[PDB]
């Protein structure tokens, strides 16, 4: 009944991470709204991966770890971290 | 929350692309959702933002969609969804 990311990827020129629902719908987020991501390189953004059945998004090396859900529902970190 | 800050219907890709108060982005094909399976491309166009934010509506067509049931996946009724077998 939820919406699961079948690919992501960052998009370079739109400074953006787009990910790709298996339903048909996209979201797209600017990474340096999202915990774990601040100062990340362009190349450190690609790395990205599909992790959980399709809901979290990966990134191996920097070892940070995104809720699609969570992310869709306007949380990119702790109450702490969002101010 | 997220919230609607402009909505518009591509021709292109054949969506209707929702640029979010928070900076995010969000797209989804609207002949999937629940009373614009047969509106064409101009119809589709008409779409306004209406709510604080949280509704996207079609004045003509007479349609109004939810933008986080939208982003959940909901895109109409469980009776509706059932009457397609």
């Amino acid at each position: 009944n939820e919406p699961r990311a079948a690919k992501a990827r960052y998009d370079r020129s739109s400074a953006r991470v787009i990910v790709d629902l298996e339903n048909g719908c996209t979201f797209a987020f600017p990474p340096r709204l999202a915990q774990g991501l601040e100062g990340a390189s362009d190349d450190q953004l690609c790395a990205v991966e599909i992790l959980g059945q399709g809901y979290g998004l990966h990134w191996e090396t920097l070892d940070v770890d995104l809720s699609l859900p969570g992310l869709m529902a306007g949380i990119f970190g702790t109450k702490a971290w969002m101010a």
